[PDB]
């Protein structure tokens, strides 16, 4: 059995700047204040991929992920939590659409739920031990989803409905009182064991995931670990193993506490590494790392600097269709088959995560009760062809998250080659960024270039259409807004 391990390494909210490790064409200030040395340890035995996308917030990237559909297809469009309960900031102009806040499952019966054959399971049906650990957030609380047993993992360490963390603290129990009764429904569970001691949850998940992977090497199966920080989401609680030089290098308690964050993300990361040199599965296992969406830009109680500014070059961050909310860190390391220090700027989305790890694990024929959006990416991993050659990329939010900022909210896009058309719903205003020359999106060249503009109109009004995707209602009218090759 000569199938190798997989471990699927995701990051909450991490932006494409949030590490040492540069991304972009220099180093950028961020680059210089945070400290990954392990994400750069991964880089120099794997490829970068520079281009890499999400969508712009967790339910809509982690649904595509586990069902290898397009959220405009999935319609999991914003972040879920409370079953049947939409989580979005009501608007004077736009109703949002009935779309699927109770998330994703394999099975049919319950409303407003995309269901899907799971990856993991046609993994674990292969003849795979499967282990989830950290955040899952596929299905809302009393969904058959919220449990990642139902997607076809075997062992769950602390994954259930919720999408944050109440207290990265295991001094906080992780967000429960000292009669072990949760503070919130984001409480952290399946701990216990680390309860009232000075382990971050970071460090928590990592020796539960080392435990897990010690019983893996008895099974004689080949692995899968999907290993899902809670970091780097807020709350900004702070890592006293790495707070005190963030201070020294100038950095406020809020973004000192955010760089504590990130290097406990990098150190588990080592760590995992670490296990597989010291126990012989190095050679045969790949390491895929990724984030679900961009850098927290939007929210003045957590972030510091400008607002909107929090993944510089790019502009914009979490929930936004800009580059700062839906472009991602993401290195894939497999030792013998992807050149060591290689990089590659082709562009994918999370969907493509689904047939890739599948090829990946040998599985050549699979049944899916759903249309598979994602396309390999494994000709960019072995560099014989671009599967993304003359390929269209596509965003649907008619949405409205908890914040407003640029890019965010009511809107889609389609990006082909160096061109982005961004379309606003409620307005009609479609913004046109030529991303190469204009990574920052300050150039809305719409004006200048209106055939791109009709083509590319023309192209994600079909697509939207051929996907049955959701847009907004006019209040006032009770009519859908446009599609953009309408207008
Ligand atoms: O899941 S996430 O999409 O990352 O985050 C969700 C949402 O945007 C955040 O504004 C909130 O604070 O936490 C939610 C947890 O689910
Ligand atoms: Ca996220």
């Amino acid at each position: 059995d000569k199938r190798p391990n997989i471990i699927l390494f995701m990051v909450d909210d991490m932006g494409w700047q949030d590490t040492s490790l540069p991304f972009w064409t220099q180093k950028t200030d961020y680059n210089k204040l945070y400290e990954t040395p392990n994400m750069e340890r991964l880089a120099k035995q794997g490829m970068m991929f520079t281009q890499a996308y999400a969508s712009s917030i967790s339910s809509p990237t982690r649904c595509s992920l586990i069902t290898g559909t397009n959220a405009a297809r999935h319609r999991v469009t914003n972040w879920t939590l409370q079953k049947n309960t939409k989580t979005d900031r009501k608007d004077k102009v736009l109703d949002v659409p009935d779309w699927n806040y109770n998330g994703v499952s394999q099975v049919p019966g319950t409303n407003n739920t995309f269901v899907g054959t799971s990856f993991v399971q046609l993994l674990k049906d292969s003849g795979y031990h499967t282990i989830h650990c950290g955040k899952a957030h596929f299905g809302a609380i009393d969904t058959p989803g919220e449990d990642p047993h139902h997607w076809g993992f075997e062992v769950n360490i602390a994954g259930h409905a919720a999408g944050g963390l109440a207290s990265y603290l295991g001094e906080e129990n992780y967000g429960h009182n000292k009669d072990g009764k949760p503070i919130s429904l984001m409480a952290v569970p399946g701990l216990e064991k680390y309860w009232g001691t000075e382990t971050f949850v970071t460090e928590a998940l990592t020796l539960e995931a080392i435990k897990a992977l010690n019983k893996a090497k008895k099974y004689n199966q080949p692995f899968y670990l999907y290993m899902s920080q809670y970091a780097i989401h807020v709350p900004l609680d702070k890592d006293k193993r790495f707070y005190d030089k963030y201070k020294k290098k100038g950095m406020t308690d809020h973004e000192a506490a955010y760089a504590t964050l990130i290097e406990g993300m990098d150190k588990s990361l080592g760590d995992l590494m670490d296990w597989l040199e010291k126990s012989g599965e190095a050679d045969n296992t790949i390491i895929i790392f990724m984030s679900d969406n961009g850098g927290l830009a939007a929210e003045s109680y957590w972030r510091d600097g400008k607002l909107h500014t929090q993944n510089h070059p790019l502009n914009s961050g979490k929930g936004s269709t800009y580059e700062g909310g839906i472009r991602e860190p993401m290195i894939v390391s497999w030792p013998g088959v992807v050149a060591p220090g290689s990089k590659c700027n082709d562009y994918l989305l999370i969907e493509d995560f689904y047939p890739t790890i599948l090829e990946m694990a040998g599985i050549k024929k699979y049944k899916t009760v759903q249309p598979i959006d994602g396309i390999s990416f494994m000709p960019l991993l072995k560099q014989t062809r671009n599967p993304s050659k003359g390929r269209s990329l596509f965003w649907n939010m008619p949405n409205n998250w908890g914040n407003d900022g640029p890019g965010i909210n009511f809107n889609c896009a389609v990006r082909k080659g160096d061109w982005k058309l961004i379309y606003y719903y409620g307005t009609g205003k479609k913004e046109l960024f030529n991303i190469p020359d204009d990574i920052g999106e300050s150039n809305d060249l719409s004006a200048q270039h209106p055939d791109i503009v009709k083509r590319l109109s023309k192209e994600l009004g079909t697509y939207l259409r051929k996907v049955d995707a959701q847009r907004p209602t006019v209040k006032a009218t009770g009519k859908p807004c446009p599609w953009p090759d309408e207008i």
